[PDB]
């Protein structure tokens, strides 16, 4: 028969296993006859699956060097293949080692013929023309192998993105990978033509890769593979390998596309040949999660409303409809704050119901906490305009308001724009298809009444109250800065403005127990007699 190749270790690269893998396969070679070229094939398969049940001292190695080796066997087994094609007589050539390896050949004059070959790993459906090779006048040589455990080779192999498909995956997830885990499908590793050019195609070819379960029952009565449910956080690949110079080898994915998956199949269409293979791969992705500063903030922001709340609960001469309205605006800042911290963090998962009603509820409380500064504008521009006669406003009607406004204008967007409210990486409102204007109107609507209510109270007075006015529009400034400083902390890289919106809730929070609680002469004097 023809010279065979002499197949050696990478250089450098030192394993008596490996040696004794070599050895066989130099020997076998050297002893190989022509009507034992197929059986030459079988047999150097063989000695690559003895290889893999004896791993020895191959993962000893370094990682690069593994996947240098497994880079150098595949490619010394596509060229004894082909070395070994030409001296077989025209047809196909399929043969299953006792180990579950699979190899299709196929040997056919030269033409354009739409072929499609493949038993059970693979169907390769290729244009005929570019197996003829662009200058071997001989048969054409083409062919699939597949092998189930480069596992034993290819541990812990590495992924290289594409600069564009970073770019695409990164505005899919809205933030940085740090890095891809690769966990493969399908036993197929190499797909050859006659000769040795296929980094490029002039027509895509179409596979349909199927995916072997490892199941311990009896070997050819297995059922089609059940479909893997894809996840958030994994997209399927119709992966290759391909060497690199700094590292041995990598998969890549660029050339190949998508094209459906059913039936324990995955169709990929591909630009180019090499060794293939289908990896179920999950993406490793940080989330985005608040500081310790700022949940130290919050934590503070927390405490303060707690005491305005048990203030507010327990002093009784201070009880009236303005310490009912600071009550109800704590009580719901207190509850915002609360959700803010419990469930603001989405840890990496999709948008759950959980994470919907932690938007929703952030919403309400936001809108209530809002309404209840409107209100309280809104009953001093009553006890203003009444010339301070009195009888106030109903606890049942503030209530009412401020508790209900928010519940409709909550449940009429949550009806409309049920799918905007949480998103994959905080749980929090997402303002695509028009959710900003919708969520803006009634915010900018009950800005302009607030407005509205201090000009006109400030302009009545103008013809104790004016502090109180002055009070109300400063911790309405403070209210609104602390969210409008509250919506940019996801979007920014470098979280300097985290810093602003701590210090904005802590502000917020010693604000609110400064002004209606500690500088309250009543409320003082029912402390001190509490703590008699
Ligand atoms: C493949 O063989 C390795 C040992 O070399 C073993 O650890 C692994 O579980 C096997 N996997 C399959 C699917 O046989
Ligand atoms: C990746 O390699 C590390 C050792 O660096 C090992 O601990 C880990 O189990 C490996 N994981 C996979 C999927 O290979
Ligand atoms: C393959 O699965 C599809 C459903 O996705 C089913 O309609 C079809 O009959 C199945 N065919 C085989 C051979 O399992």
């Amino acid at each position: 028969d023809m010279t065979f190749s002499t197949w050696t270790p990478p250089p450098g690269v030192h394993s008596q296993t490996l040696s004794r893998f070599f050895d066989k396969v130099q020997d076998l070679g050297r002893d190989s006859k022509t009507s034992s070229a197929e059986v030459t094939i079988q047999n150097v398969i063989k000695l690559v699956d003895e290889l893999m049940e004896a791993p020895g001292d191959v993962e000893a190695l370094a990682p690069p060097v593994r996947h240098l080796i497994a880079t150098q066997l595949l490619s010394n087994l596509e060229d004894i293949m082909r070395i070994l094609a030409k001296s077989l007589p025209k047809g196909p050539f399929t043969y299953i080692s006792p180990s579950n390896t699979e190899l299709t050949l196929m040997i056919q004059e030269r033409g354009d013929k739409n072929v499609t070959m493949g038993q059970s790993s693979a169907r390769m459906k290729l244009n005929w023309a570019v197996a003829a090779g662009a200058e071997d006048p001989g048969p054409a040589v083409a062919g699939i192998l597949s092998i189930q455990n480069m596992t034993t080779l290819l541990a812990n192999a590495s992924l290289n993105l594409h600069s564009k498909k970073q770019a695409e995956l990164e505005e899919i997830y809205e933030s940085s990978i740090r890095g891809v885990q690769l966990r493969r499908l399908s036993a197929v590793n190499s797909i050859f033509l006659s000769h040795n050019n296929t980094k490029e195609l002039n027509s895509p070819i179409l596979f349909a890769f199927s995916h072997l379960e490892s199941s311990d029952g009896e070997a050819g009565r297995d059922p089609p593979a059940k479909d893997v449910m894809p996840g958030p956080r994994q997209e399927l690949l119709c992966a290759f390998w391909k060497s690199d110079s700094d590292r041995g080898g990598h998969w890549a994915t660029e050339g190949c596309q998508v094209l459906g998956s059913k039936n324990g199949s995955t169709t990929c269409q591909c630009s180019s040949l090499s060794s293939f293979a289908i990896l179920m791969a999950h993406y490793d992705v940080e989330d985005w999660k608040l500081t310790l500063i700022t949940r130290v903030g919050l934590a503070l922001s927390l405490f303060c409303l707690l005491l305005c709340i048990l203030t507010f609960l327990l002093v009784r001469p201070i009880q009236g409809s303005r310490t009912t309205i600071h009550l109800h605006l704590c009580i719901c800042l207190f509850v915002g704050s609360t959700i803010f911290l419990a469930g603001i963090e989405n840890e990496g998962g999709q948008v759950g119901l959980r994470c919907r009603l932690v938007a929703g509820l952030l919403h309400y409380c936001f809108l209530a906490a809002f309404c209840w500064m409107s209100l309280e504008g809104l009953e001093l521009y009553f006890l203003v305009v009444r010339v301070f006669q009195g009888q106030g406003l109903s606890t049942r009607w503030l209530c009412l308001i401020g508790y209900g406004v928010p519940l409709l204008i909550v449940g009429v967007s949550a009806a409309i724009y049920s799918k905007g409210y949480g998103r994959p990486r905080y749980c929090w409102l997402d303002f695509e298809q028009g959710f900003l204007w919708s969520f803006l109107g009634p915010v900018t609507f009950i800005i302009l009444c607030n407005a509205v209510i201090f000009v006109t109270t400030v302009w009545k007075l103008t013809q104790k109250a004016r502090a109180l006015t002055i009070t109300a529009i400063a911790q309405l400034f403070l209210l609104g800065c602390t969210w409008v400083f509250g919506l940019f902390i996801f979007d920014d890289r470098s979280l300097v403005l985290t810093y602003v919106f701590t210090i904005l809730n802590c502000l917020q929070g010693a604000f609110l127990y400064l002004l209606h609680c500690l500088l309250n002469k009543k409320v003082r004097e029912e402390y001190r007699k509490w703590a008699c």
